[PDB]
């Protein structure tokens, strides 16, 4: 009688590393261990080229490396929809897009998989529209996997919009530190350092043959 | 016995309009009317895709429209060098690049063609390195065409680096107002307005068939 | 066959002066001289005590002085609704409130009467929600009476949201300067100066007997 | 031969909670245990309605709840003087007001009862006039009750004005954490949570029957 | 029966130029032409070395050049008092110092001679203490000589403290533009330009023999 | 076969204290205990009077107190060169100055002796020119003695310019806390407190007889 859930992670995956992959396994173990849910699929959805940030490499590369990272996974996949659109899409739209897609196979609920960082982001003074925060939290749900869940709970308590919808945010503890951020990987790469065993062997091979992140 | 000069205009040309084209004819008429120079070629050099700004469309489009804009001109051309490089290039490098290229045909002096806007830019507190300003002004020269030359002269008087090298900056008056900025063209385009007779007929046709700048 | 319009002016009226009264007569003359409208009533609606600004005196005073200011007017009145509510109300709600009230007398269109100041305000970086600006302009309309309509038109041209809905904003010129701002009246009053013949005789009498704005 | 002292606490009491009440008992125990003083009365004096802050409810409510909070206390009382004045009063004036009042009963010294927060406040760059800080500290005295007295002592050491007059500031440790801030109470209340046993039963009853702080 | 006045100009005189000298003759002509005063002496008082600004050269130089500038004047002199003190002195103290000195010759009123610049300065948000502005204006008086008296009057109207004491501020028009600022002189000097006939011949000679302001 | 090194410490020495003296002995012990170097001389070089900071007393005083502080040291000395120059000198020039001086005695390498504070400083957004940081680190070397070497290593890891040249930065731990900053000494002095046994007896005597830092 459990609820069927799909896990959706947006982001830049620039590049993807073991840490993003671990977040999925963590979150599914947790959800399924509530006794209240059954996790049915996960989806990585990298941001597109319209988001014009510096250091952000062409989507097609970031899509590959994510596909390499998940080739053997029974349950997590990459969807290129958002990377394809000609104008940049807001997470709330990416979410609606993926929920409507499931309803069209004639019902599993999508939920946004994030870290605390999202919560921090949500409270930066003018940055988000309260009503957009409300729709995400309230219509979908958050699964916040983090090594600082103690910070996580505090942001929830400090925001009325989050507190109001708290029964729909799940804070998940990571007891095994593995803080392998894209930013550190890129930093290591432009210094010529090894990144072996922080990202999947094939993702490391792709980065090396294409000399990515080596430059600046 | 006059000095041979080449006119180099960097920028985004996003898109090019009658105003940029007029700047060249203005500046050559002036230079050649000093009695001290003979203008020998001009060069438009659009910025590349590494400069990641919002609203800045792919170089290849901006290169086309500039080539359409100058197809009939006896003396002005487009060079795609800077648009091609994989990392963004500073104007001082674009300049050295084009001077060295002339020296390799076995001597004409390149000079940077700009408006006041450049001068304004040069004095923004932390924005430019004094030594880079010095090399441009001093090693190459500026030709500042503007409708406000009165502002132009003032920025020169207010900056030691510019004043020092003033004998190498030529302020050129435009007595015929034709302030057709890219920014206004894009604004008009995303409101569905005509831009006929502010840009060359062929540049207007290209923009229309490709639906550029229509979106946001 | 003309359209019936109601003129609604929100604000603090702190206090009301001849200038606010003149804005109504100006705007009606204009509207009625389009040949396209007939102005049917005007409404002054002072802000409430929830808006807690400094220098803003209790609503009941500001309501009186407005009622004194309009006692003899055939067509302009004061509605205390917004001043009465326990929580501060946004202009878009005040607007909906007054439109729905007319529809309940079984159809005249309300329009917001403002000056340029509103337009300036609309473009301050984070200050307004684009969608709220859109509803006001688009669902109601603006009548902008000003001595600087030249600035007015420019703000319209500079904002996509305003430009989009321009056919619904009427910029009205005042050829008779009478810039009697509340701020100047209060300033004069706390210096003990006369304000006779800048506000209606009765409003001046009320302010004097209650020693308002004399203090700080 | 001990000195007779009166304890004066200014503030918003919005609302009062067990924490403010505890500060008095703490400070008297301390003073009286110096062997150098005898505490003779305390006074809560809520700020007035001229201070126009958001969330700050009408004085009369805040005066009640403080009177309910102290009805059974042998030694602490509420004085409504400052709440009554038509213009907002600075603490230094409230202080002079209360000292002169004692001198008029034909001599006990008033002292300002505060937390560290005051000290933090005193050093914010432009916020206080050095000479006002000097008069308070020097003419009256501070009794700083806090759970962080370690921060307290540091602010004293970091400010010349405070250090100079240190012999007149008493830092009091609270070994029993009871951080029940008004801000947290209001937050709890607008989420419908219990605040029972963080404020006196009667203060809780008043807040509930008047539905205070429930709104926003 | 006229009032006897002394004119005191503080500042950096870095260096002094014809413009400062002209301000005195202007202000005396004006005062004496009121029919209400008789100007009896003027005093230039350069700031000291404690004021540690960049570009500000040692007092002794600035004292010389002022003494050279006034050697032939029947009525204006230099007083080195403020330049001598070991700690920097505020204008209000310099003023009290010079008034008390006159009272000691057994009564002429000192008045501060300034330009608009002072008025501008007086209103910069946190910059001056209202009470210091009050003492200067009110206890001494201002004589504001300027080419923009129209700006002058406006600052007076915009500040309550100034407006209150307006009967004690005299705005003096200069109908002969001679804007020879220290800043422009120094700028000219470090570019090797002539400053002949903008400062007294002897001041120009001193600057030249000591190579002042030539450097940076 | 070890490398011969000279230790150069720039700064204000305002005043010098036991802490600066300890930094030298610390750094030499460390260098010499690498087995790779031999420390041959150290040099304190106080900043000059052109650097016009507030609280910074005349160089000649700061030069004395440093000479008193080192009179008995076999190996550390004061060089007044930089204090003497008429324009303020950048550390990179002070460095080149001292290296060239050694090369002129017909080869020991100078190295900059600093604390973390330098590293913090190096990363403040616009503060240093990357190329100047590069020349110091790369052409000379840093010896960073600190009680927080853990912060030290982190700044190194966070800056590409530092990381690139890390093999040339030596982070030295101080296991004996002795944080006697100039700022604390001056603070103590203007409160009339003892500073005995935080600075050399003779430096303390000089400060006392000249009443330095007593004022403000």
């Amino acid at each position: 009688e459990k609820t069927e859930v799909v896990l959706l992670a947006c982001g830049s995956f620039n590049p993807i590393t073991n840490m993003h992959l671990r977040l999925f396994e963590l979150a599914k173990d947790y959800m399924n261990g509530t006794g209240r849910y059954t996790v049915v699929k996960g989806i990585i959805s990298p941001v597109g080229d319209a988001y014009k940030k510096k250091g952000l490499i062409p989507a097609y590369h970031r899509v590959i490396m994510a596909e390499l990272a998940t080739k053997n996974s029974k349950w997590v996949e990459v969807d290129t929809w958002e990377s394809l659109q000609k104008e940049w899409k807001e997470t709330l739209k990416v979410l609606r897009h993926h929920q409507e897609k499931l309803e069209a196979s004639d019902v599993p609920k999508v939920k946004l998989l994030c870290g605390a960082d999202l919560l921090e982001s949500f409270a930066v003074p003018n940055l988000w529209k309260s009503e957009d925060i409300t729709q995400i939290v309230a219509n979908y749900g958050l699964i916040c996997v983090t090594r600082a869940g103690n910070d996580a709970q505090k942001f929830i308590y400090e925001s009325d919009v989050l507190w109001k919808h708290r029964s729909n945010i799940h804070v998940v503890n990571e007891w095994f530190a593995n803080d392998i951020s894209s930013t550190k990987i890129r930093r290591a790469l432009r210094r010529g350092q090894s990144i072996r065993y922080l990202v999947p062997d094939l993702v490391q091979e792709y980065i090396e043959k294409h000399n990515l992140y080596s430059s600046e």
